[PDB]
């Protein structure tokens, strides 16, 4: 069998250099970074270079934290539950603004915050398929604790106006969090440009293992731990370090940014080649704006064919894709690993499956 | 160089069968278990057998959860913060009882719960080096939400009276949590015998990777998520599955129990061989009871030599050990991998370092 992988917004294959760089921490360099003996101290240099690559990747500065969590889900839960006690209960600012595009755990966590009496404004998504920065302006009551807006949407591919929201946030003096999880590797990420207080990512969406992610925290800005115990990550997230994954995510991050041009030049081009052809066949439209999108994603609907049905069929010809809602549409999410071969084939296999 | 590893209460070497069983999930079986296509569905059987081994290892029953977390630290934070909203705020039972032996994150989390007005009784540790079940009895105000007692202590090796506390808890109708993290692999664990509502473990203390652990939850008993998003682990802990680690921890668990006799027969014997000799040289006593201890741990003090100083020196001769308080003492924590060779050598190297 020869399968075609087109589900990268949902997870990605660990890069071989990533797989390789981790291996020695699964073999012989197994000690606890916290221990003082040689087995501990050995791990130090490689953790440090890993972390370096992480800050380097998002343009964090030496005085900021990028804390290693066990996934973006953890990161996001930690921001929202954190600013709840720090700013909603204690500073009394009982409002958080966010969007409806936000992945479940963000929405879901907010939901639970309402259950404890938080006022949460869930910004509606427009016909262009986006949010506009001006919308965010409109919703910041000065008793607002936090704005949270995803950097790009995992369905549409659609990049939101993050740098602008950073401004609005700076100006209005409110805390800014962006879930960047579908931006890393797809387009450049600059926390500095973003006036982000808080930024989230998950390793597995840029060719690292599943089971690790990060939260960037701006220097000075504070966030009551979601994992108390305070023994690791300057006390901000206790619990023993996942050395292998950290070292991996480091490399993953590094490589992800190095391929940033290739993502735009080649992967985006492969996305347009796929999207062109598909769009040509009868009553098949792309959901949302086609202009401000991460390079690798396209979300198509075929009038009359349920998306769940299209996916089932595609699976049978060994092509892996997912569903985004619009009823439901097909989510085709490329990586640096797809070639034109696989694209051509996909267009063939799509079309034939369509008419049936 | 030929190094001797004696720090297993602080982390352990990933077993080669563990390392091996994971490898294909880092190579080619990389899909998201949640996806519906083949890349997702492939992972299913191996996750299932992994989970099987986990329940099998702690004697959980089909109707209980064993939820995959990203470490015991996560597990413990989740129990304590969970029962806080479920039983302290909502059912109004504003008391949690626990011990002073409990690892940091447990104590530390409780600490934060006091900051929100929880009444927490931190049971003192006796001269025998333990807790007595009767102590727990004494402290259960009927407005008590939870008792939390570690199964064995990570310093002394000392097993606490867990089955008895299970009784006391059942009788008094209060919620029971045991942090078992230093029991798995060292002695048999039975959640059933323990009338445990909640049980914690971390993979890396029994030859799995760091970065994964579990929380056992009894059927019916509920626990507001610490990771909202509700997409995974019957909604109880959202966030994408760390397939490799799960599959690994599975094997790790399996093997850990299979070696349970060998732990008692051989590793305990190696511990006594080491402990005997060390104890013989001038003014060196073992901290706490020597009788109800996990087989692999010994915690010695040498009057007049600081422990931190002994460790430094030992490190130089490529022997890795840690410190437990008593001022401070030496924590020597064996695994199934140590041989008599390494033990004899340790006694030599210890003694010589002592006189200096
Ligand atoms: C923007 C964004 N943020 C966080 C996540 C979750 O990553 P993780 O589950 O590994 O912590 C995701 C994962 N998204 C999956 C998807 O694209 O299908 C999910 C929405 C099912 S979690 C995401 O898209
Ligand atoms: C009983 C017990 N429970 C949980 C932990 C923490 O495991 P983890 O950091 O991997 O989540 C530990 C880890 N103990 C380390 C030790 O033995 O030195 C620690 C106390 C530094 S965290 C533990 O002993
Ligand atoms: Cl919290
Ligand atoms: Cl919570």
């Amino acid at each position: 069998v020869q399968r075609i992988y087109l589900d990268n917004n949902a997870t990605t294959r660990i890069d071989p250099k990533v797989k390789e760089i981790m291996d020695p921490f699964l073999r012989d360099h197994y000690g606890n970074p916290s221990s003082l003996h040689q087995f501990g101290t050995e791990t130090h240099p490689a953790i440090a270079e890993a972390l370096d690559k992480l800050y380097k990747g998002i343009n964090a500065r030496d005085i900021d934290d990028v804390i290693i969590t066990s996934c973006a889900t953890e990161s996001n839960n930690w921001v929202l539950k954190g600013v709840y006690f720090d700013e909603c209960l204690k500073k009394g600012k009982n409002h958080i603004v966010t969007t409806v595009a936000e992945h479940p755990a963000v929405r879901s966590t907010c939901n639970f915050l309402e259950s404890l009496g938080v006022e949460v404004t869930y910004l509606p998504i427009n016909e262009h398929g986006s949010i506009t920065a001006e919308q965010v302006r409109e919703a910041i009551t000065e008793k607002t604790a936090l704005v949270s807006v995803m950097w790009a949407n995992n369905e549409t591919g659609l990049i939101f106006p993050i740098e602008e929201i950073g401004a609005i946030c700076k100006e209005k003096g409110v805390l800014f969090h962006t879930d960047a999880v579908q931006a890393i590797g797809k387009i450049p990420v600059d926390v500095l440009k973003a006036n982000a207080d808080f930024l989230s990512f998950s390793a597995h969406k840029f060719h690292g293992p599943k089971g690790i992610g990060g939260l960037y925290i701006r220097s000075g800005v504070g966030l009551t731990p979601l994992f108390h115990g305070g023994e690791h990550m300057n006390g901000r997230r206790s619990g023993t370090l996942n050395v292998p994954y950290i070292v991996g995510m480091g490399e993953a991050m590094k490589l992800a940014v190095e391929h940033l041009d290739y993502e735009k030049e080649v992967v985006g081009k492969l996305r347009d080649k796929l999207e062109e052809a598909l769009l040509k066949i009868p009553d098949v439209m792309v959901v949302g704006d086609r202009i401000h999108r991460v390079p690798n994603t396209t979300l198509v609907s075929v009038r009359g064919i349920e998306g769940e049905a299209m996916l089932w069929d595609l699976n049978r010809s060994n092509i892996a894709a997912s569903t985004g809602s619009a009823h439901t549409a097909i989510r085709l999410s490329l990586s640096r690993f797809n070639t034109e071969a696989e694209i051509d084939k996909t267009i063939e296999v799509f079309s034939q499956a369509a008419v049936r």
